[PDB]
């Protein structure tokens, strides 16, 4: 049981994602206009996948002004007021030196919590944290920020987002 939808990209056909807002069920991908060299978002079928058969790959070619100018946001995330949740996701990168922040917030852009400038390695690792829905929201969001300068020239892979009571 999880709060989010399509946490492992298994719903989505393999291929480059061109419809960023609606091409991946359960997710909203977004690239801001300050990112002059846009990234490539791809759902990959690979036996490397920690969950199922598929992962999301984000190839970063350039950045903008804020880390969220390249982001993948899980939406909707169905929760209950006052409840504490565990967030877990798996991530790795093509090259050394990647940086990602894993966040959760409300539709008002208020963050309930995050894992900040996580050090992503060339091997799959789990990244986990707890957060509490400290207000009266029931439908929240989980933005992952990839727009760090250190990621230029890298591909970041994510899989198996699970937000659990
Ligand atoms: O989808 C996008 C949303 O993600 C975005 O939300 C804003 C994201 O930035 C937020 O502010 C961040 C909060 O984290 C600060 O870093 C802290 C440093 O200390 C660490 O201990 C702690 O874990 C970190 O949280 C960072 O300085 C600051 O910039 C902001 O509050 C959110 O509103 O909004 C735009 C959406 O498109
Ligand atoms: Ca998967
Ligand atoms: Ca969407």
């Amino acid at each position: 049981l999880v709060a989010n939808i399509n946490g492992g990209f298994e719903s989505t056909p393999a291929g480059v994602v061109t419809d960023l807002a609606e091409g991946v069920e359960g997710w909203d991908l977004n690239v801001g206009s300050s990112v002059t060299n846009p990234p490539v978002f791809e759902v990959l079928e690979t036996s490397d996948a920690p969950e199922g058969n598929k992962v999301l790959a984000v190839t970063v070619n350039g950045v903008g002004n804020n880390p969220f100018n390249i982001q993948a946001t899980a939406l909707p995330v169905n929760v209950r007021p006052g409840v504490t949740y565990t967030y877990t996701i798996r991530a790795r990168a093509e090259q050394d030196g990647a940086v990602v922040s894993f966040t959760v917030g409300n539709q008002s852009l208020d963050e309930y919590g995050r894992l900040h400038h996580q050090q992503i390695t060339t091997e799959w690792q789990p990244f986990t944290f707890e957060f509490t829905v400290s207000d009266q929201e029931t439908v929240i969001r989980a933005p992952i920020h990839f727009g760090y300068a250190a990621n230029v020239g890298n591909t970041i892979y994510i899989d198996g987002l699970a937000i659990v009571d």
